[PDB]
């Protein structure tokens, strides 16, 4: 038989690698996530170096408005600190850790997984996959985000290269 | 339990994601991939577009001197024809192909938004097959390899 998790991995990679842009990458990555892990949230914030913050970029589960207009400081929260790590950040409940999570409307997400983007040691962003209720995530679910988020490090190192010159 | 290539790849692109130059994530990505197919060869070749040929930029297995030597043309051999047709070249046999001591061959295009960066090659001495599941583990490894090309492109590394 097959490796059907593989072949589910293969199929977002291959959509990411032949989109087109940017913008384009980044929705399919979050809806994909989203939909084969089945999961309540999933967004991308990326590092705004312009900026110094991290900006919401794409999601499943947010109110579409948020992309684009939510962004948090370097060292904000539990996405802040996903970056300043460069570590995987898996909590099965973050209930314990909400008071100064300084998360990004009204729902309350008691999980949380946030896996750093890297390319060449520097951050690029944060994915964050969340869920109203307490939830434990296995290492394969870790593995299939670490590999997507290193697909998308150089699309968004590429993208940086060839954008505006600041 | 575990899935064997999720959890390889995991481990494969965090070593790229800590490269400190292009050339160094092509050297990770040829011992890693060699590490992970049990094969005698890896090596990757870039597209030179503007002169239609691919250049040897990293190998383990190849002899060293080959490396930033070596080129190929698109009609030249089965690297040439990965990078033509776009297509896995998948020989445990190779004899069996025209254009083909390694008797097994498998070749994957490196894509970036539907354009030929370069071909990444396994080889083998001693016939192996090459499972759908290594291709598959392939080609999401050349995925993530396409925009460290890209990005070296566009920073004028290469």
């Amino acid at each position: 038989m097959s490796n059907m998790q593989l072949d589910t991995l293969r199929r977002i990679v291959q959509e990411i690698n032949s989109s087109v842009s940017l913008h384009d990458s980044l929705d399919i990555m979050v809806n994909q996530v989203a939909d084969a892990m089945k999961v309540d949230v999933c967004s991308i914030y990326l590092l705004d170096e312009r900026n110094q913050r991290y900006l919401l970029m794409a999601s499943k589960g947010l109110n579409p408005e948020s992309v684009g207009h939510v962004s948090l400081q370097l060292s904000e929260g539990l996405v802040g600190l996903v970056g300043q790590r460069e570590e995987i950040v898996n909590l099965e409940n973050a209930s314990k850790h909400e008071r100064f999570a300084y998360l990004p409307g009204e729902e309350i997400y008691n999980s949380f997984l946030g896996v750093p983007v890297m390319y060449r040691r520097k951050v690029m962003g944060v994915l964050v996959v969340q869920n109203k209720q307490p939830q434990d995530f296995s290492e394969a679910a870790e593995s299939f985000l670490v590999t997507l988020c290193a697909q998308l490090s150089g699309v968004i190192a590429h993208a940086h290269a060839v954008g505006n010159i600041d």
